[PDB]
């Protein structure tokens, strides 16, 4: 099997283009970044730290790489098994001119074998998005045969992947993909470490609802104690009580929600507690908390949960505190941070947070939030 | 009939609520800003000017105002027959748990008369958006009451409204607003100004294919020849025959697409020649032309036509001494045009352009945008 990945990023070469060549699939990554397109060329491998329990060295090899934007990729498209991406939205649009010319020649070398698409991105159904910019591209004369022929298949995937060598990267010893069975075309790829469902929604909640729950509370709760790293704040007793909490609060919505055994939960909570306990990776807590608007959005990591146990008439005690310890995320280089200060500073921590995450003014969860948000200062 | 509109900007006064007031429908505002909302309550009208031909004045009368963070707005959501936006995506959002408690109570009130929910947003299917949004707050046990009694309609939008009276805004006399008919619950509402279609898609590439694409090419021709504004470049020869040849160039795309009449399609062209004309709206070039890297994207108003024509074997000369303007466009007060102007300097125009927009760098497209480009330095 072949497969062309787009975004020799971190991620890229760490996480998604790792477990592709891993599972010895002939391997070539676009980029736009010569440097690493070059690299990449040069010495078809690299080193891949993988470190939890222990540091270990992988080695990625017999991997090639081509530019994103030339011919080359077209010709690529035309041939391969796999395409996957690890981009962002900005770059998920760029690429769908290229995919789309690469979808027409696939047709016109008349090559039926199925051919899948997966994007691999920080973002809901996002092959279902990058299928829509590849329709934007498409001639209406391929779009028949396409819908035949290839399948957009959405993931949800997980691995902390913190920020001489244009290739090494360090990435944590967990790593989660799991994709929609329901959507590929023909035989099944058996990749070690992608794992296919029926049900992707309930593990795209599960991950959102748990890892960037408690990632983000643990660095802003951390952030206000001091505390330099994840893993610092995390060893903080009284900080890890009520990242557990949120996270359990925040789990008691998906077991009812979507039926996960809760024992099983339960473990994951713990896995993910340890993922945080990581003693290699030195994330900065400033770098976990950036962006706190976004964080503090409806349908975001600390609103949406909350709106959950709303629903269920179910404990956010613990989630209170980790929305209070966002509001209260401070950082000069973080233009929301930024913003989120101006906008408590002119309207008060009330009015603030719902402007910023919907939730009525008069409500007992943003009064519940105000008063936490008091007792931090 | 009773409608709430969220976002009492300049869009919602001046376009959207205007129109909803003019039919007669009972009319309230949400919105954030308190100067707006105590100024809409005060006084519960406000002036139009409506500009083009003539300078005409307009009152909008019988509205009032709510506050879209409080528990009142929950109240009218149970009770309105139409519940529309104009708020861009970030608020697109923030509105959603407000509007799924509003559903909740309209459900628990025994309101089982039809609601329709129309975005007008500068989206593509912004309403299916906010649907989304809704949905991610809204409770389980409510979802099956909200798919039998809310309608959620998607719309095409355009007006032009630029930048002591709080209140008062200034607009074009054109206005367009289409609806998709399909997705309406029970009795489609009279509102004059208002179209129902079967295909919006069509309409929606219509606009943004002539008048964003000539719009855009207006205002980066016009900042290369030093005019001021919109009216100053179109009545610039040299100029007008470039924007309106790349509207025609676009336009075949459009006609071959989706059937529409060729001499409906010249008139539709000759009516936006017409609204660049506007003598009493004097909008800076500047402020047109901002966010080039948006406006250079691949499924944007520039590459999209462009790629259309590819397609067709159709002529794109003019689109192609736009998409040279675009790239020429510099803005102290534009971080993209910063961005842009960066990645030229670094990469060459011939890779800069293929990285922003997706077009392969060894195209013959790329080739005359370059050529283009560089006469006209
Ligand atoms: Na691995
Ligand atoms: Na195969
Ligand atoms: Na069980
Ligand atoms: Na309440
Ligand atoms: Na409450
Ligand atoms: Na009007
Ligand atoms: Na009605
Ligand atoms: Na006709
Ligand atoms: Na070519
Ligand atoms: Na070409």
């Amino acid at each position: 099997m072949k497969a062309l990945h787009f975004g020799a990023g971190n991620i890229g070469r760490g996480f998604i283009g790792k477990l592709l060549a891993d599972a010895g699939i002939q391997l070539t990554f676009a980029d736009v970044n010569q440097v690493v397109l070059d690299a990449l060329n040069a010495r078809h491998s690299y080193q891949v730290h993988v470190v939890g329990e222990t540091e270990q060295v992988d080695t990625v090899s017999g991997v090639n790489a081509v530019s994103s934007i030339g011919d080359d990729v077209v010709d690529l498209i035309a041939q391969v098994d796999l395409v996957t991406t690890a981009v962002g939205p900005v770059v998920l649009e760029r690429i769908a001119p290229a995919i789309a010319k690469g979808l027409v020649k696939r047709k016109e070398q008349g090559n039926e074998s199925p051919l899948n698409i997966i994007a691999c991105e920080n973002m809901v159904r996002g092959t279902t998005q990058l299928k829509g910019h590849v329709m934007n591209a498409l001639p209406e004369d391929a779009k028949a045969w396409v819908e035949e022929h290839v399948g957009f298949v959405d993931s949800a995937v997980d691995r902390i992947v913190p920020p001489n060598d244009p290739l090494e990267v360090t990435v944590e010893t967990f790593s989660e993909w799991i994709v929609d069975k329901t959507q590929f075309k023909g035989a099944l790829p058996n990749i070690p470490g992608m794992e296919l469902t029926d049900n992707l929604m309930a593990f795209v909640e599960r991950k959102l609802f748990t890892l960037n729950t408690g990632h983000a509370i643990t660095a802003y709760l951390g952030k206000l104690a001091g505390h330099q790293t994840i893993r610092d704040a995390i060893l903080d007793e009284k900080i890890r009580a009520v990242v557990k909490g949120a996270m359990e609060e925040s789990g008691a919505v998906l077991i009812k929600r979507y039926g996960f055994d809760a024992d099983k939960h339960a473990a994951y909570i713990q896995k993910i507690l340890g993922r945080f306990e990581n003693p290699y990776l030195k994330d900065d807590v400033e770098r976990v908390g950036r962006q706190p608007l976004r964080k503090l959005s409806a349908g975001d990591r600390l609103i949406k949960p909350l709106l959950g146990t709303l629903e269920y008439s179910l404990p956010h005690k613990n989630l209170i505190q980790g929305i209070a310890g966002a509001m209260h995320f401070r950082s000069e280089d973080d233009p929301q941070a930024q913003e989120l200060a101006a906008l408590i500073a002119d309207k008060g921590p009330q009015a603030a947070l719902a402007q910023i995450s919907g939730l009525d003014a008069n409500s007992e969860v943003v009064s519940e939030a105000v008063t936490a948000y008091k007792a931090m200062q």
